[PDB]
């Protein structure tokens, strides 16, 4: 909304248009150390954010920020890598302008992922948690990047969001999990965003564990919810770089370096099996 | 506060006064729905939006949004139909502006109206529930209509709302709708404001369950608030449109044909209801 | 952050630094009522918030908002009589300024002070609550002043708060009270940020207390949130200066008389406190 016009998105996405052969039916949004993905792609062409019109440039990023587009087993990609939060500064009308754009680009589907801390008891570092459903903190404040005028070209004033993360796609992604004879099994849960930089105290770790939240992040909701309003298919997956919740001798208090989830090993994971679901991610062509 | 200095109300105030023979006793916000209300009015006196000087014009409504004066069963009102909202980019000092100005046209209560889904599984469509207290999800983020220096002409630094929906006015409303010979009950609750324009997911019903919430809704409670800060007799009803609640097979979403709440009929009960009111109101005469 | 530059708290601190003989070691932010602790300091000089620099002056306040240097205890202090707050419209990265400069003054520790209303139900007006962790409810939504771009000559991007209130300054506040022979003992909890200006309904203190909250305020938590980032010690007690959480019969609702707590008498006896703690926070002398 604000700050962006209708055109505006219209002549980003044409833009890109013109500047690529490719026409995404997929745009992907790689979170923290997921960006490899990217490796995955064959015949990729790179934009980078500030190359591209409109485009929310990376506010330290940027090499780690970039727009790539190509083919990942079977399907026709748009990468984003190198994610916006609003805890950068943004406000959340940039944080999910390409959203907007891939909508104008033809994509129809969206699959956001993350790394998050584990709520869930359940939960080990390295798991990857499949989103059945999400807690909007910052939008129960105000902060959903629909507020504004709305824009009846991209979606209704009042959009549902209890159908959210579809139910098939997370049905298919049980099952590849399974038919892959996945040892740890792929979880499942609700994701909550936060907005703030830093990490939270016991405290707050008790709050949203009362809530119901499995795990908690600082971005993905926004995303989800204008894409949702565009009418695009979304699914995701967190990766579990860590977790928390005890005054009784926490012991550890988390950082950083701590946010790898097993690094390498535990991403490779899901960005292949991210790749692998692109065969059952709906053709446009109707596949019937 | 912000954008708007005393004599901007003064200014708004006296011009009203001074374009209309009637002088309000109570100013009356309409729901979704609940603007046919306007046409109980005796004597009305229409000013649009846009005429009124620094009044908040409507992003897209307008044809939907108007102040009319007028009388209802005994008082002397002023209804606002089409209220502002925040999730339409108004900045709360801009959604609460009516109430400061009714405030010094002579308006010494106020009763809100609202539609809101339903929390409590009592609750059946239709329904309608006294708003018995309310829990201010974007106040306690900082989205408060008071924020700002406060002037103390209007009201205290800190006003308390432990009090803010008269209790009289509820055991009057309570009782009419008995002497009514009524047959559903008047139900009654906490209504919890919540800003994004989208609808929740049922993770976010589930918490706004688990805070102690029997009806969600995004508007009322700013105005509640500053209304009670100028010292005004609050009470309000909430037009139980839809209700949800259910990961476990949802089966349905909504979305805004839902929120209809049997449109016409449950809302002309609301209308005639809130008529009936006007003579339980206190006259400013002392009436002794 | 925005607004200000590095360079900004820079010519701050090396004005002050400039403009004082003294080089502080502790930084004290006082609570409403806890400003006369500034009596007890030796050699004070006093700045007026507006006299130095980049400082935010007050709202209102002013003539009980200034920042005073001097010596308590044994300690090099330099105290923020009169605190900002977000519910008087600074954005959370003026209402931190303070910290920014302390640090780069010399400051290592940081004792923040407020007056809270009581969510516990063991606690009785005129209590002191030793602050062991908070709930940040502002910046669930956003609101925390760490947003923006983060300076790593400050701190980090995402720091850990788990740990914020020292745990050995909470074990020697603890004994210190127990070593003064008090007779009411020094509680201990949770406290609660909540920004707006006005008081809660029961059904927010409800929600509150549901959530794990032991005292609610609307200062304090942004404060400790930055001076964590540049790697204070950090430790705050609050004043009890009332309770609330009843819908069934409130009978009381609050304003701003309440919020005393026992006044003078129980205010002096946290300013006391407060200094003899002076000896048991560490020099930087090492002092091995
Ligand atoms: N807020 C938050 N975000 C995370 N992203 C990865 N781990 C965490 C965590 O523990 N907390
Ligand atoms: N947030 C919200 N507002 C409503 N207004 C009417 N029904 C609803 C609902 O289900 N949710
Ligand atoms: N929000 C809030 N702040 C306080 N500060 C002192 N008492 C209170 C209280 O009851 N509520």
């Amino acid at each position: 909304e604000n700050g962006y016009t209708y055109e505006d998105y219209k002549n980003t996405a044409e833009w890109l248009l013109s500047h690529t052969k490719h026409r995404p039916q997929v745009a992907i949004i790689c979170g923290s150390g997921l960006g490899g993905l990217t490796d995955k792609l064959t015949q990729a062409q790179i934009f980078d954010y500030s190359e591209i019109p409109n485009f929310p440039r990376s506010t330290v990023p940027g090499h780690a920020g970039r727009l790539v587009f190509g083919f990942l087993n079977g399907r026709a990609c748009v990468m984003m890598q190198g994610r916006f939060h609003m805890y950068e500064g943004y406000p959340l009308w940039k944080v999910t302008f390409p959203v907007r754009v891939f909508h104008l680009l033809g994509v129809d589907t969206l699959v956001v992922t993350n790394a998050a801390g584990g709520l869930n008891p359940k939960f080990e570092v390295g798991d990857i948690m499949l989103i059945r459903d999400h807690i909007n903190l910052p939008g129960f404040s105000g902060q959903n990047p629909l507020r504004g005028p709305n824009d009846e070209r991209f979606g209704d004033r009042f959009p549902a969001m209890s159908d959210a993360y579809d139910r098939t796609m997370r049905q298919r992604a049980l099952s590849t999990w399974k038919q892959m004879g996945e040892q740890r099994e792929l979880q499942e849960g609700t994701y909550v965003m936060v907005a703030g930089p830093s990490f939270e105290t016991v405290a707050e770790c008790r709050v949203l564990q009362k809530l119901g939240a499995d795990a908690v992040g600082m971005s993905t909701v926004p995303e989800v919810i204008v894409a949702r309003h565009c009418g695009l298919r979304v699914f995701g997956f967190s990766l579990i770089t860590n977790k928390v919740i005890m005054d009784y001798e926490s012991l550890e208090k988390a950082n950083h370096e701590e946010v790898l989830a097993a690094g390498k090993q535990a991403a490779q994971k899901l960005e292949q099996f991210v790749s692998i679901l692109m065969a059952s991610i709906p053709l446009p062509d109707k596949a019937s």
